[PDB]
C-alpha cells in the first residue's frame, strides 16, 4: 500500500537509531563499493530508459539531465566516501551538560527527524546521494521519482536496499509509483516530516502551494542582487558580475539584477558592463530610475520581481546605500545578496543590515553551493525562516531531545518543603 | 490598520537589529524599573477589569487567572532582571569560522526571526515577560489579548512602549483589537513568522487547525507516561507518581497514564498505588490488559489517547519493556516520558529508544518547566519536530545567516582555469 510504506519506514528509523559507532559508516562505505562494482546494471538501464523517453520528447532540461556516465558514478563514489569519512559523529552527539542540583545532570542530545520524503524530477544521480545522507543521519526515508528514469530508479533502489541489508538488517528506504496522486501522498501526516523537494522551480512551487500543515524545506525563487558600491575597483566589479551571471545562468542563485551606485554612473562603468554583457550575449532590461536616466536605452522591465533563468538581467540604479538595502528587502527574496567595495564602513553597514539567507562581500554569488562552504554534501537550499537557512548540510536533519538522569528527585521536593538547591553550572559538554 | 502594524514591526526589527552591546540590556532593565515604580496604574486597572468581568462570569480558570498582585509584579521584576543579566550575547554571536582559500573566511552568525505573533488568552502577567523576550532577542513583536484583561493589556502596553522608547527610539511592539477576526489575521503571511500560542489546550488546538502555511510553535496535548520498571524501589515509585500527578493536575506535562511492569504486580504495588491515589482523591480508570486482569475493578477507559486535566489517570500494564516502548510511541504524544528503576541496562534501552520530546530517569515529569532546566525564561513548550523541541528558551527565536568576507574571489576562478585551492580548516569560533 502507501501508508504501510511510511509506517515501516518509521520502524526502520527506530531500528537504525542504535548502531552509530562505525556501523552506518561501513554501511555507506559498502554502498559506495556497490556503486563502483555493479555499474553495468544501472548503465544499461539508463541507456534503455533514455532511448525510450527520446520518442516522447518531454523537455530538453530533463532529457539532457537524466543521462549517466561512468564519470558521474565515480563522482558519486567519491562523494559517498566523503560522507562516510566525515559522518562519524552526527547521531548521539551532545550539545549541553548542565547540573541543577546534587546528582541530577541535564544533557541535550542529537536525534533523527523521522520519515523524510524526497521529491525530485527525474535525476537518477541524486538518489544514491540522498540515500547516503539518510543512512548517515540515521533517519528513515521515502523517495518519489517521476515518469522518466523509472527503470534507473528501480535499479538504484535495489542497489541501495542490498547495500543497506548488510548491517541494520531492516529496509527503511522505499519508492512510490507513478506520481501516486501527489496531492494524496502530500496530504498525509502523522507519518512524514520533511518534504525535501529537489527538482526545479515548478516543482518546489507546486509543492509549497499544495503542501498544507507539513514542514517543507527548500525555496521557490532565486532573485539575487549585486550592489556595486562607489569605492570598488572597476574591473573588479566587471569580473564579479561576469562570473556571477555567465557561468550557470539557469542556476538557482545566479544574479537576476544588478544595482549600481548612481555616483559611479559618471565613470562610464555602465558602458563597460553593458559591453561585457553584450560580449557574453545577455538581453538586459532597465530599471525605472535607469529608464528615466538615459535617452532611449534598453527596454522597460516588465516586473522587478521577475525570474529569467535565461540570459537576462535587469539593471537599476539607486542613490544611496540605504535605498539599496530597502530595495533588496522589498523585491529580493532574501536568498543570496552580495556587495563589492573597498570601504570597510559600507561593508559593515550592508553585512549587518540586509536580511538575506547569506550575504557576501567582494565574493561571487555562485559560492552558495553547499559543497563550497565546507558543508559536506548539501541536501537543499533552505530559505525557510526556521531550523535551516541557506545551504543545509546534514545537520539540517537532526533535532534535539532533552534527557535527564537523576537519582531520586521529585517535583515539589524543590519547594520550601524539601532542601534542594540550584547550581546551573554548565559542565564540559562532550 | 492591521497590516501596517506588521510592516512597522518589521521596520522596528531592522532598527533594533544594530545596538546589541549593553543597549537592549539597559532597555529591559529600564522596563523592570518601570514595572516596579509605576505599579499603581496597572494595579487599579486590573481591579477595574476584574470587577467588570465578574458579572459576565466567563470561566473559573480565566476569572481566577487574570488576577495580579504586587507579589506577582515583584516576580516579573526579578525575572526581567534575570533576562537582562543573562541576555548579553544572544544577537551577533558566531557559530562557525571556516577558511576555504587564501583570504576568504566563512562565518555563520545569529540573527532575529522577524515579526513574532504572540497569542494568549487573558493572562496579563505574560505580556511583560514576552515583551522582554522580544527586546532581548532583537525581533519585533505583535500581541493579541482576549476579551478580558483589555484595560490591563493597554496599560501594560503603554508601559512597555515607554520603556522601549528610551533607547532604540522606534516602537516595534503593538496590539490588536477584540479578536480581530483571528482567522483573517492568521491567514496573513509575508509579514508574520511565529504564531506563539500561550493560552491553553483549546487555543493551541484552534490555532493548529486554522493555521495553514505559517510556522506555529507550541504543542496541543500533554499525554505523559510513567513506566515503573521491575527493579525500582517501591516507595520510590510511590513518591514519583504522587509528585507527578498531585501537584498541578491541570498542567500541560502531568502524567495522564501510568504503565506498570506485569511482573511487579505480584508485589501488591498496585494496591499501594491505588491506595495512594485514593488518599489523594483521583478517579482512576483501567487499561484493557488490567481490565482483563482483575475481578471487577475500576471502570473501563473510554479511549487510551484521552486528556483529563482533572484528577483522573488511566493505568495499564505491559509484559515487557519493548512493549511499553511501542505503547508510548503509539499512544503518547511524545511530550514527556519517564522511567524509574535501579537497572542501568533498561535505563539505556529506554533513554535511547523512546522518541519523546524529553525523557527522564528516576526524575519527576514535572521538571519540564523551562525555568528548571536552567534555560532562562521559557517562551513555550515546543513539540514540533523542527527548530525547537521541548522547552524553548530564547534561542528558539534565533536563526542563522551565512556571511562571507573575501578579497577578490570569483566562482569559476576555482575551476581548472584559476589556481585556487581548498582548506576547510575550522578556525577558532568566537
Amino acid at each position: 500500500p502507501v501508508e504501510v510504506m511510511a509506517e515501516n519506514a518509521r520502524t526502520g528509523s527506530r531500528q537504525m537509531q542504535a548502531l552509530t559507532p562505525a556501523q552506518r559508516a561501513s554501511a555507506v562505505n559498502t554502498l559506495a563499493d556497490l556503486l563502483v562494482s555493479r555499474e553495468k546494471f544501472i548503465l544499461d538501464a539508463n541507456a534503455k530508459d533514455l532511448a525510450e523517453a527520446q520518442k516522447s520528447g518531454l523537455a530538453k532540461p530533463l532529457l539532457s539531465r537524466l543521462s549517466l556516465n561512468p564519470a558521474k558514478l565515480k563522482n558519486l563514489s567519491v562523494g559517498l566516501k566523503q560522507i562516510a569519512e566525515d559522518s562519524h559523529k552526527n547521531v548521539g552527539r551532545v550539545l549541553r551538560r548542565t547540573r541543577l542540583a546534587d546528582q541530577l545532570e541535564l544533557k541535550q542530545v542529537t536525534v533523527p527527524i523521522g520519515v523524510l520524503l524526497v521529491i525530485f524530477e527525474s535525476r537518477p544521480d541524486s538518489l544514491p546521494q540522498v540515500a547516503a545522507l539518510a543512512m548517515a543521519s540515521a533517519n528513515g526515508l521515502l523517495l518519489k521519482g517521476g515518469k522518466e528514469a523509472a527503470h534507473s530508479n528501480k535499479a538504484l533502489m535495489e542497489l541501495v536496499k542490498e547495500a543497506l541489508a548488510t548491517v541494520g538488517a531492516e529496509h527503511a528506504v522505499s519508492l512510490v509509483s507513478t506520481r501516486e496522486e501527489i496531492s494524496d501522498l502530500l496530504s498525509m501526516e502523522n507519518h512524514i516530516d520533511l518534504i525535501i523537494p529537489r527538482g526545479s522551480s515548478d516543482l518546489v512551487r507546486s509543492i509549497q502551494q499544495q503542501s498544507l500543515h507539513i514542514p517543507v524545506l527548500g525555496h521557490a525563487e532565486g532573485v539575487c542582487h549585486v550592489y556595486i558600491d562607489r569605492d570598488a575597483d572597476l574591473e573588479k566589479a566587471l569580473r564579479i558580475a561576469r562570473d556571477a551571471k555567465c557561468d550557470y545562468p539557469a542556476a538557482c542563485n545566479a544574479m537576476e539584477t544588478l544595482l549600481i551606485h548612481e555616483d559611479l554612473m559618471s565613470g562610464a562603468i555602465f558602458g563597460d558592463v553593458c559591453n561585457m554583457l553584450k560580449r557574453e550575449g545577455v538581453k538586459i532590461y532597465a530599471g525605472p530610475r535607469l529608464n528615466q536616466q538615459l535617452t532611449f536605452g534598453p527596454p522597460a522591465a516588465k516586473s522587478l520581481k521577475h525570474e529569467y533563468g535565461a540570459l537576462e538581467c535587469c539593471i537599476e540604479v539607486v542613490p544611496s546605500l540605504d535605498e539599496a538595502i530597502n530595495h533588496i528587502h522589498t523585491y529580493g527574496s532574501s536568498h543570496t545578496d552580495v556587495i563589492v567595495t573597498e570601504n570597510d564602513a559600507a561593508a559593515r553597514q550592508f553585512l549587518g543590515s540586509v536580511d538575506s539567507a547569506c550575504v557576501f562581500h567582494n565574493a561571487s554569488s555562485r559560492f552558495a553551493d553547499g559543497f563550497r562552504f565546507g558543508l559536506g554534501a548539501e541536501v537543499g537550499i533552505s530559505t525557510a525562516r526556521i531550523h535551516a537557512r541557506g545551504p543545509v548540510g546534514v545537520e539540517g536533519l537532526l533535532t534535539t531531545k532533552w534527557i535527564l538522569e537523576g537519582q531520586d528527585h521529585a517535583a515539589a521536593d524543590f519547594a520550601e518543603g524539601g532542601g534542594r538547591t540550584w547550581l546551573h553550572e554548565t559542565l564540559p559538554l562532550d
